[PDB]
């Protein structure tokens, strides 16, 4: 098995299939003729491999799937036109009424949404766990437990779960266990190859890396994937991704591992800069020994990841204020771009949380969020000191 | 108020605003930055106009969306990564458990699927009824009926439903009424003029016409696409459209008008010769005397639009080898590209109904639909000639 | 043979070579790898046929290329980054020191700012002289006649050459004769097939249509193009398109003959419109029966064109007062897209002063030029009426 | 304070945009347009004069094309930046605007195919002189300065053999006889080395190569002082070449720019634990990596270059026979020429990129016959080194 970076520049892929080009072109086609109607025909059947339709498949798109399976571990993959796209297809597809679904306590607003006015609204059955403690969620297994589906670490207070632990509580008691991998990327973490049976990322932030997509990918086994396509994304979503923008995400994941690796050194002395700072109440970051889950971070994810949480000490006050101050730093929703970014989650990202669930379920109402970006760390450090100043 | 060539180049858009620039700049970007975060907070809460994030809305994805509310006659519109995105969208926020829906008699394969084997499997309630038969639509509505969906001409037969007929029953009975207008486009036939609710195109086919995109488009009322747009798209599908696809759409919407006269002006001609010709059992095309809804026709489309369906003499053989020998015209499934395509339903566009469910909602066995394109009609004529002496 | 619009959609592409796709794919590459280093060896060489380097030649290049020489009737063409990429391009590979070159005596203002102040100032003789009158062409004709180049129409003021009676002249002296062909288009004008040995084209304008991308075209015998790719595109300029641009000007070539259609039945319109008001004193478009070579036009072009000029009474301040005054109509330079434009070069374009420094060649005080687009023609008349009423 | 410069990384990601100015869009949107309107026909003719600032039509000028101007030009540490649509049409429209009929034009030893063949069948044969110096010996290019001199013109690291220039001499020579000097500086990026720190007057680039570093675009770049700048734009681009940039391609350029100094950083490790390798091995007869003492011009090297770069040369005992064999077996590498991508490539000069120079040429101009370039890609180390080893095996 070749490395993790000759992969994402070049699995699934030989120059010699298409002419010699180095670049893969771009199946910009929503269509795709027949030689004969018989042939077209098996292709629709499933019994000639082929191409008809770009909603269904399109080999841009494949490409780009088979890349992301590799970096995942996992053996088959599929594009959506977002990560909302990704979550939504699967879950579609794999619950009906009265399925219940367990939960990690905190989750992406717009997750959260689709599960309690959504896909909840239809019969669904829905209850929160707290992942990282395997006796409870032990206690809420049921027999009509069909998904267990989390994020790890969490958006956006981090916490995590133990992913081989929850994967063997699900083998036990026979569910699916889908893991949204967006923070982390197959790069830093592989829930695939600790037991899960799904991953899903909003591809439109790391994967990317350049904010310029909106993108989701799923990864799993070809018979899951295969329901998830024909279903969810065909019939349920029609969340399809533009060849353009899948053939710049494979340009973004072409130096996945480089920028990984500068937004974690640069998180980490951000991160260590904040908890010396005196307006600073607390902080969560992986790679902080003060970390409550420092030990799991450690086994479950290689390098810390590009985002922080802190808490100021004069409360949403002075996280406003502090956020004003930001120049170099964008005040802006999303994560894993070039630009660093700064955020309130309780009135951005969890809006879609009334004040009862985000205290509930854990965004406090004084927390912000900074995606850490590729800028040199002495400017985002400078930038960092006077917006402190400031919050005061 | 401007023709609607006119609006079609123009709406929406003063290059005044945009350092002067001729076409509007693509907004390829998935987040927006504010100047404070109650700025930010603002444009979470609705209370202030601005961007914030891609999937939710952007500049361009507007410019888009207006300019068809304009086309269509309508206050609203919202922009999807496919058709299937705009129906689910739109039916996966106005339907609930315990709602019914009251369908056209045919519908496109996928819309079928997606409607008895997806939102029909988390407990909504299905029933079909003729759109042109207003005494049955009457005798179908329960106070349960929200909602009354059907495409006019059908894909594939060209069976028309009465549209102002329908919309005076759904008034009466609280129901919204929403029509595919893919196959005639905002240039032939308005539906929101004859008292529809909202309109969902496949944008993918005749309003981009070249072939390159995947696409959707609702346009109606504000209030319904403010709600379709906050739940159904950012919260239930994902299905987000690249700026750069939209950007291809409007360039493609600007030409519509002259595209589809000579789309129409094509398969008026062709119609007629495959009328004359003694292999051909039936023809459905709408500009043809023999249409049995001709009158239904003229009064809600202004011309008989680029479809036609027919059937051969010799059956589901004789179709093999008519499309077999086609050389121009390509077999392929979609409609509405520069490029003349030909397609047998029951194995392709159709095929996710079963075996004689297509002749339960009137799917032929030897039905030959064809895309009329743009190219030069006598070598479409010398192709359609040669293809028909072949298939003996 | 296939009808022209038949041409413009599928000349040189079969979607069998390419997966079936109906669109075909971009190669947005720059090289191109080779199975082993004889075959590379071979492709620089000519040996072998194949790709190496996109500045060089590119697939989705060839086939624009191929598709603009069927349009033209030439044996081949060339795909270059602007108009001017394929003007210079051209003389820079057949010029030098001590050849002279014959000139049309209105010229588009770069390329007379090319000849003058470039290539002229490396020490190539420039001669002007009017290309309708072959007594004078014939008298002008020196050994040192290496190149004949004009545009015809001519930019700005619509004068005429005797294409066939130029290269009639031309083949006595062994001179090589180049067609600026932007204005016409292939689809109403074909020089070559009237004796000329190259075009060119700004793509830019009529071709594209839309506005959006910059592209020049040279078409003509597979030697002559050889050489200015090998030549002036590879060594001299390095005005190399990209794929991406390529691609949708074949997008904008599959609608031209529709587009040139409404353009000028759009401005036949207002020709008839502005040949009759009080407000001007001379009006320059072939349709009009007035037009001073209407009979040469009629041999040359099918359809008379969507340009016109005209010179309102009240001189260079009337000008500005119509200029100003347009709603619909932008003030731009630029021609052959969707929206409607104006210039009035006596507001400076063209690089000249004042009057006296003017009209060495034709270009006037109260010269206004309209390129007339898509829009209903009855918006384009409103705009152009109160523009007039302001004029005064 | 605030009068500090930000880092090249900062700038590289942001010098010239603030997303306050577009609607707050965090990439800014692109330009796709050929033209650009006027509110009156006053303030259009104050735009093709230059009164005015603002926009008229994209061969000229574009706000996307700005943008990356302005970035590259910082990077640099030039006062302005023009993009073209290719390398090769950043140095003609350069080229194009500084020389006249009459001027000489003095040249690196050794210089890429397309630009030697500009040079000796283009813009040569329109009467202007052309002399080769050795870049490196100041009293050679001394003593070949004469009062017709205009333009001092060379690559540094050369393509294909890495031979390098004294730019800080080469500036020195030309402020006491009067030329300007023309830096082709592809190879190093302003990453590695800023030539106009140094005291070139202009920097040309294929942003092709380690810019874009995907190997999707074909684009160049042309940095220097504002007035040799807008001359190049307004005469070499607009009147003499037309290698307009589409908007799009520029658009993905500073996508590229973005991550250069981390695939840079990258590209120079590779290349030097691949340079060590080659150093070792019985099969090669010599190896020109700038990270190697063995190099000609070590300390030259390590004086102008703040890291060796990307590209190495080699040779096989064996000669051209030997190379055939190696370029064969590679399974990782790709057999093609350009430079600067994500994937590593192998090439051939003397058939490939230098094909243009005649056999004569070759011998003379440093290039020889058994030479193999490799460009080394952002790949796995490891997965290299064993497709180089199980490359030299087939090869004896
Ligand atoms: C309320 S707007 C902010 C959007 C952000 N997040 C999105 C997101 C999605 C959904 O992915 P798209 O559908 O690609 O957004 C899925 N999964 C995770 C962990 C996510 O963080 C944000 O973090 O600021
Ligand atoms: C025979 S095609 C090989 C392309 C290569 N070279 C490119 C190049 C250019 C020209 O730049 P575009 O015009 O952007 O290519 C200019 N200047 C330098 C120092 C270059 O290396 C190659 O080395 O293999
Ligand atoms: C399985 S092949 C699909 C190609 C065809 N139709 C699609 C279609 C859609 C769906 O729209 P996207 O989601 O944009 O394809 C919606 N509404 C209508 C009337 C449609 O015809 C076809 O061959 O008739
Ligand atoms: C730099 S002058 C631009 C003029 C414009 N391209 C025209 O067609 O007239």
């Amino acid at each position: 098995l070749p490395g993790f970076a000759t992969r994402a520049i070049h699995h699934g892929y030989d120059p010699q299939d298409h002419g010699g080009a180095l670049v893969p072109p771009v199946y910009q086609t929503a269509t795709f003729t027949f030689p004969t109607v018989e042939y077209g025909a098996a292709c629709f059947a499933g019994e000639q491999a082929g191409h008809f339709y770009s909603r269904i498949s399109n080999p841009t798109l494949n490409l780009l799937e088979a890349r992301m399976a590799s970096l995942e571990g996992g053996e088959a993959g599929l594009a959506l036109a977002s990560g909302m796209g990704a979550i939504t297809s699967t879950l579609w597809t794999l619950l009906r009424p009265g399925d219940e679904v367990l939960l990690g306590n905190t989750l992406y607003g717009c997750t959260f949404a689709f599960l309690h006015h959504g896909i909840g609204e239809f019969g669904v059955k829905l209850r929160h766990v707290d992942m990282a403690d395997l006796q409870a969620l032990e206690a809420a297994m049921t027999p009509a437990t069909r998904v267990i589906y989390f994020e790890s670490p969490a958006n956006p207070n981090m916490h995590m779960a133990d992913i081989a632990g929850v994967a063997k509580i699900a083998r036990k008691h026979g569910a699916t266990v889908v893991v949204d991998n967006t923070y982390c990327t197959p790069y830093l973490q592989r829930p695939l190859e600790l037991g899960a049976d799904l991953v899903v990322h909003s591809a439109t932030k790391y994967l990317s890396g350049h904010g310029d997509i909106t993108a989701g990918i799923v990864v799993g086994s070809q018979a899951l994937v295969d329901r998830i396509r024909l279903q969810g994304l065909k019939d349920m979503t029609g969340a399809v991704l533009s060849p353009h923008d899948a053939a710049l995400l494979m340009r973004g994941i072409k130096t996945l591992n480089l920028r990984m690796d500068r937004h974690c050194a640069n998180a980490q002395v951000l991160a260590e800069f904040l908890a010396r700072q005196p307006q600073v109440e607390l902080i969560h970051y992986p790679g902080l020994a003060s970390f409550p889950q420092y030990t799991l971070a450690r086994q479950q994810m290689s390098q810390p990841g590009g985002m922080i949480a802190f808490e100021l000490k004069g409360g949403i006050g002075a996280g406003r204020r502090f956020m004003n101050a930001l120049q170099l730093f964008s005040r802006a929703v999303s994560l894993g771009d070039a630009e660093s970014l700064a955020s309130h989650p309780a009135s951005m990202t969890h809006s879609s949380y009334t004040p009862e669930e985000r205290a509930h379920y854990g965004i406090s109402e004084g927390l912000v969020r900074l995606s850490v970006g590729l800028e040199d760390i002495d400017d985002l450090l400078a930038d960092v000191q006077q917006a402190l100043k400031a919050s005061a």
